[PDB]
């Protein structure tokens, strides 16, 4: 990092995270993303929506969303038609890479005010008919599930992410029981944070037109913890000897999250109060079926970029694609669980894939405040072999 | 200018195949892998294993699988360690990818970057949007993914062809003016083809026989010009009084293109011969249905970023989304046609929408060399109201 | 003409309950429904084994994704011998009655002695079609075609739904929204009254739906009759012409699942194995006219069947005029001069349901019950079908 | 004694290849064409004289309400005509004619048109679970031809596999089936060359609104290549399989129709009959052994007609597969010199709903050309059944 123009986070906001075909399933991904952008900008005293110059928004399963999901998010949030808008896809890391690109655009001097984040409506992912143009003369055909194909299946092995999670349990020696106790713990932390009001600030509730109106205030998944059923359920990907289950994996989910970034000159020009400063970031990648432990490369790289030692981080967000992913990255990096996902993680909160990268950053800012920490680091792995990480200082 | 230098050390593109034509058997990542591998084979002293990061445009990503850009990279033989992000700014995706690639070098997060774009419009699927919840009764629709995600402005739900007519009405271009432009740009592409002026930039594609092999060497569309038929055809979007036709518009096409970018340090370190220098860039946007003349904002912005006067430019690439688009931006900017698309444009060459931003840049470098120019500017409008532009200096 | 040919006797009949669309019976396929009705009807005949059945005619309209020869599947599923001749019949809504006619004819030409005939329909399991995947469709949104609409409810010629031609019938013969609404209410009450009186218990063969190892679910009643709500019925918007329509969904027939079967034997096999005939087929008549006028096609087929039978309209004790819509019952009663007090005495398809391939047999099965309950001898069943046709049959209770 | 039934005429379309020369036509268009052609051949019979229609059609999905009604009306028949579609899979076309003859014999009609049609090119695919939905997972589009035409219900196996059964059951090798296929292809091409199909085939006009097109020939017979046919791989069992696409019948489009009249109507209108229906027979056995169900139905039809097997001048035994004609010839003891004299379904095509009427149509042209008097046509059908009919030419 060192001597480049500083980048400040002046706000952040997220939708509640809805369950698959659940509370938010009637909204499109641009609708969720617009809602988060609008709510992030409303929090900045002295910054107008018309000051936003550029948007990078993550989104993975973009089929049937329409032209440029980010542009639709931005216009739907009331930004000016002059706003530059780009949609980003690095699968599960899309939301964080979007924020990195936003910070880079300020650093290279091409913008002073950037909104970045991500959105996903997994409920509204369609099915594909791939061969209607040239036809298929004879034989049964397939309707491809867009979630499986473009979100959850490794391209080279043609295996779903749960089988990569099983590789992870084998590679790093985590049993069914260890994965279940981790998942119970992270559900408990998410429920405790919920009940204590600790998500109230970051969440922007959604009002659904009515019957009268419906208001969605809370993330849908945390309440679902039942530890007896969790410990008793059959494994989801390998019969008999499997370790990965639907309880101890992240679910399929709907949601969006956004941050507002400004340059140092704009912070002073508009007399803005920054929430946090971006200190650095890192992307890394390894063998695609081992994407589960790519954060163990991206996190040290972000820390080096930021000029910060790992021990000085007060809180980590390690995205819980599966419970085994958190366990393996904690083991490889030597990070105690006492510093990880202090308000729960994606296993209990949900995982709307194009949004999760920005979602955990929003939650991390809340964790640092609630726990009186200064330095935080978010790390998220992604299908294909990659991971992205970011370091922030709460001001 | 006071930003670190970014050098183009090579570039390459596939031939551009017609819709369901010569390249319809190849997926978008197969096309992009081909372009990437070809561009790298040109750099004396740089290995594919030296590439650190990839940005690749792709608009209609449905059924391509996880992260199109990652599939392109691994398909081209790049290391599993490579950072890969897919970019969607509709028709400008390929150029915005290169911009993001240059910024990643400028902020020092990479020294070797491959950027470009790919599109297989032949293999864009149809979507079944409502199978998860089901539909109890009634005929149901199968959404054409090209119309939905490539060609229809999300706000108005109007095809871009209709907004091209709005352009012809707004700026006073008749059927005849657009047709005569179309014929000139076809003749320029045929002349360039016959003179071998595309031979360097095109990497021919060998299709293995299941039967004899097939080598695809040339762009499929330039030979289709029939001036008699082009002048007599019915309008394509407005009956009777319409001025936009399939012959004077861009076709639907398959192809990919890629550039290799290095830092100043890495150029000296490996003693690499640079082809060109990126001098600056600019993105702009306006009212979505006026996307046709967004380049009239992006081009001056890129020139100001580059510290270059419009008069200093030796050749322009203005992407021919429609003939009327090139006419209108030439009129608004005061650029004579003899400086524009000297080897023809997308009306005659084809328009694989995710690749065209990088395709025109590849062609631009070929025009500067063939015509002994120094300074070039590429500009490309995109659905939603946007445009991107980039300035290069041939070394 | 009939006396010059062998006699044909009905020795039993059975029907499943009629399920609502995606309702109580939606887990079963049309051959499972059909096999259930065949098996129930044969178990009623004392002195006759299922292996004595020689031929099967079975109606079914929307046969897509049902598999090879639905009738064969119903016959084998019911435990019939693999030597059984099986043919599926499609005369749209009349298919179940036309299958019975062809069964009767097959005995009368001497080509069989024991015939099972009826029909089946699972409208819940009718699929959607993708019509152009073989040759392709290079560019443009395409259509997933609802098989019920295409092959069941739309006139081929005009490409218009039957409800719109039910409207045509209403303007043709002067029946208001009020007159259809109040007839609908009456046939719902007749159906509910029959239900509460137990008058369907004999003809209905309840279906046992298996459990996940756990007792079993049992569908005993028709699902539609309980849904009568006279407030909502008179207040609902019309279904086919906004604002000025008379035909509504409550006074039309529903989409439904169900099957029905009768057993037919020649005069020789009756006396041979000593069987108790329930009824005798006295004659039948098919007729057809303008496709959009199918609603009044029973007014041609019913007289033709009576003439074939050598019986008078005033001699008939009960009529089953199938209620595709309330207006077709109104219209045919007006054209023929038949008073409602002799028509659909346990209710009709508006209240019971209209599994289209089965309904022609369903009304015959109910007709035999009406005659037993109301102490009658002569019944006439008549049913219109999309395309312009109708079929009618005349029975004498023994 | 029940009234006699006379065939006064019959016609059939050219048989088109799968997705071929007739794929632009729907099954009712093909069916209407064949009805109006057979009606044009009769002097003194007006189209308004037809009272009832029975038409076979198997894969009826997306054809619209009552294919037989559409065929009748498209052919110009009166809206008063009674129309029923019949499905006994491959026997549908012949079972309809049997039903039509019975409708005359019970006195309910004096003029019936019967036959069959199939457009396998235009059979759709099915999405079976859209009404209740499927929340997560890849889904199937079912090929209507496989599901409703070519797959036995209980075994869930394609008909090609039932034919490999018939080969192991009665002992016919890959070479014994391929030689028969070549012989039938050559028999088919000799009839075309000798004009022996031109009477029965009503050509179709596909006009340009573009150049005009007229299909007059059957598309399949010209495709014979004995070198390619001998050297292809098996289609249903690798390595050891004996059944292939060349020695099997194809997927095809086509229609055939016959005009039937009573004794009294023949006399009243002074019509000149082509043949007389003498008897018929339906039989069935184990579903996967349907290939040899004709060995039951053919005797039953000869029995019902009061003629013996050695009195038949020509047999049309439908060639669902080359092995099917070979097996049934072995069981009934029929010499091939008396079988499918102008070729069969393996060379001519097999539009399944129509073939039962198609082979009867061709039988009458065989009987006329070979100066024969007694013909028999039998046809197996998926599900385990078969239908047979005996005609005497007049
Ligand atoms: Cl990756
Ligand atoms: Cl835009
Ligand atoms: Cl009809
Ligand atoms: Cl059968
Ligand atoms: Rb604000
Ligand atoms: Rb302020
Ligand atoms: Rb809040
Ligand atoms: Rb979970
Ligand atoms: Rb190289
Ligand atoms: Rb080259
Ligand atoms: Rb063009
Ligand atoms: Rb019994
Ligand atoms: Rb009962
Ligand atoms: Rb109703
Ligand atoms: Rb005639
Ligand atoms: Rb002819
Ligand atoms: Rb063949």
């Amino acid at each position: 990092m060192s001597s480049l123009p500083a980048v400040y986070i002046v706000s952040s906001a997220r939708t509640p995270v809805g369950s698959f075909l659940g509370s938010l399933s009637s909204l499109t991904a641009p609708q969720l993303g617009a809602h988060a952008i609008k709510a992030a900008l409303a929090k900045v005293d002295g910054l107008k929506p018309s000051d936003v110059q550029e948007v990078f928004f993550g989104n993975v399963i973009s089929a049937n969303v329409g032209q440029n999901p980010a542009r639709q998010c931005a216009l739907g949030a009331g930004l000016e038609e002059s706003t530059i808008c780009t949609t980003v896809n690095k699968v599960c890391a899309s939301g964080l890479k979007a924020i990195i690109l936003g910070a880079q655009t300020i650093m290279t001097g091409n913008a002073d005010v950037v909104v970045a984040g991500g959105t996903e409506s997994m409920s509204n992912a369609p099915h594909y008919l791939p061969n209607l143009r040239t036809g298929a003369k004879y034989g049964h055909q397939s309707l491809v599930d867009g979630i499986m194909k473009d979100g959850l299946t490794d391209a080279g092995k043609q295996e779903l992410m749960g089988l990569q999670a099983e590789e992870c349990a084998q590679d790093h020696g985590f049993s069914r029981e260890q994965q279940d106790e981790y998942a119970i713990r992270t559900y408990e932390k998410a429920q405790a944070a919920q009940k204590a009001g600790l998500f109230d600030e970051e969440i922007a509730p959604i009002q659904l037109p009515g019957k009268p109106d419906v208001t969605v205030t809370q993330d849908e998944e945390p309440k679902n913890l039942n530890p007896e059923k969790l410990r008793a359920i059959k494994p989801a990907f390998i019969p008999g000897s499997g370790t990965v289950t639907a309880p101890n994996s992240s679910p399929l989910n709907d949601g969006a999250a956004a941050v507002v970034l400004v340059s140092e000159a704009k912070l002073k020009e508009l007399n803005l109060k920054p929430v946090a400063k971006i200190l650095g970031w890192g992307d890394a990648a390894q063998q695609p079926s081992k994407f589960t432990t790519a954060p163990a490369l991206a996190i040290p790289k972000a820390l080096k970029h930021a000029g910060v030692g790992q021990d000085a981080i007060d809180a980590f967000e390690i995205n819980e694609a599966f419970s085994v992913v958190a366990l393996a990255n904690m083991k490889l990096l030597g990070i105690p669980e006492e510093k990880v996902n202090l308000h729960g993680g994606a296993v209990a909160i949900g995982h709307p894939i194009g949004a999760s990268g920005a979602r955990i950053l929003t939650t991390l800012l809340g964790v640092l405040k609630a726990k009186k920490g200064k330095l935080g680091c978010a790390g998220i792995c992604n299908g294909g072999g990659g991971a992205s990480a970011l370091v922030v200082e709460l001001l």
